[PDB]
């Protein structure tokens, strides 16, 4: 009522929004369970928390628990395909500042994070910042120094934007602390693999509904992301050929039954078209990125890839595939929304009936948030319980507010602890219905921990 | 074949032969391994080792002693576990001139007595200088009986979760005498041998003791750590319906994610001592249950009273106190179908019907059922285990800890791991096994992600 | 042309990208094409369609005229038809009346327009039919239009059964060829376009998270079998019923867990003989029978809360929704997606708890909330239908002496070797490559080089 | 004083019962029969032939044979599937079986002729009991007298159903059949899920090797080789599938199973030019499923990757060209049933040569030779219908009707699909699975009494 700090792609949307959010709350149960927990206590009272992640309806979710627990917040999305627009919707409906839509451009994209920044033309008095990838830190690092002096810590969701943290601190340029949600094990090897299993296939189904059973399929990477997408490959009845530079996940790989191939005749990438296997890049019908590295679906590889392939990235970044080649040099056919056939005859026209085109999926963007609604709610709760305990430890640490040799000290990118992790796992599983059991004394003695827990050492890789 | 050898004792020498066309099988399946022996043997960097080792005598621990020995060292070998070794494994390895100490159906007195034959030699203590264990056993005799000989020893390197779970409470208890390399927990390791040797051999030793069919029939995994994981997956891709039973909220959210039905053998997962507290209807239902924990008693008396008739009952953990034999050698008559097979009839102690129908069938007697009913881990698998035991023994050996300064001492007395690079170029060498093409990364890729080309490619902190 | 209604005829660029798309997807119809338009043995034909109007039709319809023939077209199923497809057919000038979300006298309507040309009896002498609706009105209602019809080429396991009953009972007036039994038919859509499809409507329609959660599948024939390893493939813990205890060990034998809704199995219509206890712990419910009422009024009581409800078979009488729509009240989460709140029939809380998901309101689900199956299975279902519209077509039966039409009034299905060049096709395809069995190989095993390779008991 | 045997061992006929008695517990079908016919004793004066693997499975049917009043007199079908405790329970019993693991051709034939003569004569044999039909085939060639007092056969395996089926075409069979395989509760059971279950199994014993992350060719994708497949695939390997029928293809390519040839464009011309080499020196493990003849041929023999295992999981030895082997190369035996084939020639071998194959039982059914074939519960139902077939040929009495009735009831002929739905029945309760009910209004709309059939028997399940 009167409220007009916002900019989503149409407000009407907001009624459907809502009937999923509900529906979204009751496959979220860890982060169901801190709103009733913290409640009363109100942790995040006079948080300010500057957001920046796929405003889809688990997102949503995520930001009405933040502010249940007492914060305010201005909100954007990461990618430009990414929103929900009935999650948008919803939001700036309940009157919180939100400035995302699904298809903006790079201009909108960034002109929507500075919405978040500025309130009514000047720095807000922002405290808290919540991050999926690093473009905000990025921002308010270079252009916002004077804010950094008053945020107390900054909760990093996804790899990529960690590797980018990880890079401030060993330069000296990181000025607030940062909790690394991605590296809860109820992050990493539940929403980077088993996210990706679920919304990859997902994705893909949405925008070609091609048959993927008994087709060939190559996946760039197999960390977190490409074990998950390479399994949501074989389950479908692809078969799945897996490249990777690091020899201890190729091994992973092979003991899990897929075929490891390089693009490149014996893996050496020197930049030639003589380099590329184009016999077995000739037999692929799907290619997927994985890596949060660069170039590595490249020009070579895309003139040589079979007709009619399908091209997709599920990294947080679209540089993964050399789009950038293929703008230059090919003619780009809309078949509809995030699904583009790339006609390799030239640049200039194409044949409506031409047979020598790829199909590229979200223009090299994150394809299951593009091209479907990204990761399931059931999956997301896991990693949005750990972004909220987060916010929550690094507001109450207050180092925004600690002399200087204090922060010097404080400043650091952290985990949460496992027994967090753990508690967050233990609502996940009760949201199954799975029954842990409860360790007698004698065993939890003789195994060396408590009955409650933490249960492994903090080298334990799961 | 040196003339007059008798410092052995094995079942059967005539098995030699055999033995030894399997070790050169073996070989065949294990690249880490003999590439280990092929980079290294002119160097002879064990020249002077004096090892002693205890690990199942198996056909791939047989490469494993044959690629110590031909890097300089000598050994003197016994099994882990009673029931675990190869006796062509054992022959071959006594037909090569190297003393071994192993047969499979050992007694508990003979187990013991075969550690000792290894220490020993000709009534007096070996000069050994280093060692090799698995679970820790030789270590635990080593401490408590013969204190002195760890004077001259500069390392342990033990092979698995227990052991190393030993080795870190004598460590905080200041027990621990020389210092050690956790082999398990190398990624090589514990994430091959642990979780996919179990893929493979678990199944196995449940067809070769049983010939059940397991498609269609309902199994309980009690843990879903790294051995649960891949027991849980033997069993599931054979069929059968798999619920699983864990203490540890994040192993029992993947074991929900990876498709399987959590559950508790105890209602409300609490176990107040009674049997009013065990799910009878849960347990009356399962056909196969499997411990996996490295804990104490998991599959209790109560569980075993409440188990479906005709149920086979197995443990892949490395000690035998998962299951409560002792309740069953106490309670119930003990039919042996075949070696390592035996029904339990719970109509009594003092004798059995021939055709009761209410028996459980307990394999390996509750010892490490993959190892006593079948073969263990296959070559290929074993071969990352075993580099990375070739590759501490070189490191702790050459390190020299025993002739250091007692200052010097205390600043190495550790349990550590090997760098995350060995890691790397062992799983390389496996990888190329299988005919894999691992991509090099260019220069501009390596900076992008800040790693050298060369790795290592993951912090250490990565989990895989 | 105006002879046709659609959504939305400004879809039909759209349709028509999609279209050209699907055709790389379906070789042995493409194949058809090139190898019969010079002869175009369909010339002449006036075939009457009812078909789900999806892209994959569009081919299907394509290649029809392709060969000759004339078509007018309806959807067999309310929320089936891909509005670009019906879009890109009508815009090439081929009369269609279909789109997503008819009502039951849309439906009923647009069939009639097929059947029906400015206001008389079109001049039709083919009919292709998924499901037998088109079939059943052309017998009541319309049976002089039948003695001018050459066949019938019926899709479906539902619709088979109909034309079975028919000529039992001495009702049938035309012969018809059974294009459900090919293999390349009924064992490649029925179980493996379930596979691809249902998951596929189940996450469009909620989005919810399949692994780790408990499904019931109700039937395990073709579609049953195909639609179980939709979803343990995602790591869903499913049980299966069934009243068959053939297809139910092959169920066990597949590693699921065979269990009945109903204590020991035995339906007596009251509560008491629920298992309450099975049904209060499975979080989806997934019809695939074809038989009437296998989700019944008490299942649907005790059902766990919050779980979805969706029905795969051809008719939404599966569920019992007419129950639900009696006594609960329905809140529309988007189309073809309600929640059903078991707290009464007038009005509801927002907030409440207690409500199932129900997809599709019990229809075809993956058609529904999806797109049904892809375009490289549906080239094998599709092939058939061409190849079976030839043969009766060229027969002409209508045009045959009653003595001869006695005789030839049957239901039938095609030969194994028109059944394995489909197949062939579909190989080719994947970029598969089939092996020449040698003339010493051919004789020992006991048939010929060029095959069939199979007697016609077997089962595959 | 009973001596009409000749088994391996006698004194291991205790562990044999132990064995037995657990296989009932797993066979709840075949006992099922047991207990409900024993009284009426369907096979009194039944005198059956018997010839077929001579496992502990076989050896429940054989007692539930008896059980029923027939008297047997047993062989087993190959030289390398006995179980000898299995043998030695029987001949224990009083029951005449001539049997073990690892006989020579001679004696496989000799074994034969021991359950056909009794002292030297014709045995009054009137039924026989056939896997393979190398029974039937001796029957025919040799005892064609005995034929006329026999009233049938009933066959296992896709193999032998073939042989019936050229001699009722050629009008040389003599007696009246049934295709016991074809019933789904044996060929969709035993040949897809028990090859399943015992593929892998008897690799494993016979290598001990990795499966995972290596690459496999099955040769066929019918029954047999839709359930090796599976086995491999579980394991993790990356299987391939060669075929020659098209529908088969397509359903491998469905399943996820990439579709290749052993020959350039699939075209077998003989030369050592035509075989795609690229794909043969990847392979590192090839199976036989097909009953075909020569689908692992030398010129694939010499062109697969150093060290590749090799074996048949078809009846007969001959899918894979070992003779080829036996001529050119050097074999070395690991163990009993595990060879070595040296590819360096024929005279002597180093013992560390690398360029050598493993071939498992000398090519034979690799499933009963390297292992212990099927499990008690899948075979379960193939010898649920065997005792059920023995019973209907019985009660026939084919040998006992005139002329012209014989040749209106000379047939190949499967068990009706209600006996196939009891038998699967059996098996479902043995899971502890609940088979639901169909109401009365539930069976009318769909047309089947409620008690089944619930298929047409064109159905293919
Ligand atoms: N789309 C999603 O929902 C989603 C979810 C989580 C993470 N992500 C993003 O996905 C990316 C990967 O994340 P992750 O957690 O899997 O990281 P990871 O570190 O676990 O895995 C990345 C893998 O890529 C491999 N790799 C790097 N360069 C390569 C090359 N040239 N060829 C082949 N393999 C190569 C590395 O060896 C590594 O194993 C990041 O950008 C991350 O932010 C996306
Ligand atoms: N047989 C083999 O070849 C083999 C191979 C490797 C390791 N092992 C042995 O197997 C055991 C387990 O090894 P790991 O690497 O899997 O260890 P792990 O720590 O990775 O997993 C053990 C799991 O057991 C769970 N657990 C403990 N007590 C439990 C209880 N009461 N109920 C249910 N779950 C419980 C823990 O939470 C943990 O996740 C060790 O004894 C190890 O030495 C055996
Ligand atoms: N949605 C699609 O794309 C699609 C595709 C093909 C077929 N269909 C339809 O799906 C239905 C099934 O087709 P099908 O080919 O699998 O038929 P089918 O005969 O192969 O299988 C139906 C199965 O349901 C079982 N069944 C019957 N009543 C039952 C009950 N009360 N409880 C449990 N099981 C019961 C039968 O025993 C049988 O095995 C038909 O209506 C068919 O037209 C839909
Ligand atoms: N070992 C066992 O336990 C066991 C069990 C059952 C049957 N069998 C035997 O296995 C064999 C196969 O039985 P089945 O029931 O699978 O028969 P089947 O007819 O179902 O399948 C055999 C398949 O082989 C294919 N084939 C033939 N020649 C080929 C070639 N040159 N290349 C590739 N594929 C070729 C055929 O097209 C067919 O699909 C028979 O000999 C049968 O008696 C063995
Ligand atoms: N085959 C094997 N040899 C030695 N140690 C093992 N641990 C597990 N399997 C083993
Ligand atoms: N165990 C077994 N017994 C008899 N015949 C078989 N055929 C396959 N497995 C068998
Ligand atoms: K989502
Ligand atoms: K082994
Ligand atoms: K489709
Ligand atoms: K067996």
């Amino acid at each position: 009522a009167g409220f007009t700090d916002y900019k989503v792609a149409d407000i009407t949307l907001a009624a459907w929004g809502r009937r999923e959010l509900i529906i979204a709350e009751s496959e979220m149960p860890a982060l169901m369970g801190l709103r009733r927990k913290y409640a009363g206590q109100q942790p995040l009272k006079g948080a300010k928390i500057l957001g920046c992640i796929h405003m889809t309806i688990q997102t949503g979710v995520l930001i009405e628990t933040l502010v249940a627990l007492g914060a305010e917040v201005r909100w954007s999305s990461c990618n430009i395909f990414s929103t929900q627009d009935q999650a948008a919707a919803a939001i700036a409906a309940a009157g919180i500042p939100v400035f995302a839509w699904k298809g903006e451009t790079e201009e909108e994209y960034e002109w929507c994070i500075e919405q978040t920044i500025l309130k009514d033309g000047q720095p807000w008095d922002a405290n808290m910042v919540l991050d999926d990838g690093g473009d905000l830190t990025e921002i308010l690092h270079k252009k916002y120094p004077q804010m950094l002096e008053r945020i107390h810590g900054i909760t990093e969701e996804t790899t990529t934007g960690v590797h980018r943290l990880l890079d401030m601190l060993k330069n000296g340029t990181l000025k607030v602390p940062a909790i690394n949600v991605n590296d809860s094990v109820t992050k990493s090897k539940n929403d980077n693999k088993y996210g990706c299993r679920h919304s990859l296939n997902d994705a893909i189904k949405r925008g070609t509904d091609h048959l993927l059973s008994g087709k060939q399929a190559l996946v760039i990477g197999y960390g977190d992301v490409g074990k998950g997408s390479s399994q949501s490959l074989r389950q479908e009845g692809m078969i799945v050929k897996v490249a990777e530079v690091d020899p201890i996940c190729a091994m992973q790989a092979c003991m899990d039954g897929f075929e490891v191939v390089s693009p490149y005749k014996n893996g050496i990438n020197d930049g030639t078209e003589a380099s590329i296997d184009a016999a077995l890049l000739g037999k692929i019908d799907l290619i997927v990125t994985t890596t949060g590295n660069v170039n590595v679906c490249d020009a070579n590889m895309l003139k040589a890839l079979k007709k009619r392939a399908v091209v997709c990235n599920i990294g947080h970044f679209d540089n993964e595939i050399d789009t950038a080649f293929m703008r230059k040099n090919w003619a780009w056919e809309e078949v509809k929304p995030q699904v583009h056939k790339i006609h390799r005859t030239g640049k200039d026209g194409f044949d409506a009936h031409n047979d020598d085109y790829l199909i590229l999926l979200a223009e090299g963007r994150l394809v299951n948030l593009g091209n479907a609604t990204g990761h399931p709610s059931r999956i997301m709760d896991g990693s949005f319980a750990n972004q909220v305990l987060a916010q929550i430890h690094l507001f109450e640490q207050k180092y925004a507010d600690l002399p200087a040799a204090e922060k010097a000290k404080r400043l650091s990118v952290e985990v949460l602890p496992k027994k967090l992790d753990e508690e967050v796992a233990l609502e996940m599983v009760k949201g199954f219905g799975g029954v842990v059991t409860q360790l007698t004394p004698k065993q939890a003695e003789y195994i060396g921990v408590s009955v409650e827990g933490p249960f492994k050492p903090d080298t334990y890789r799961y």
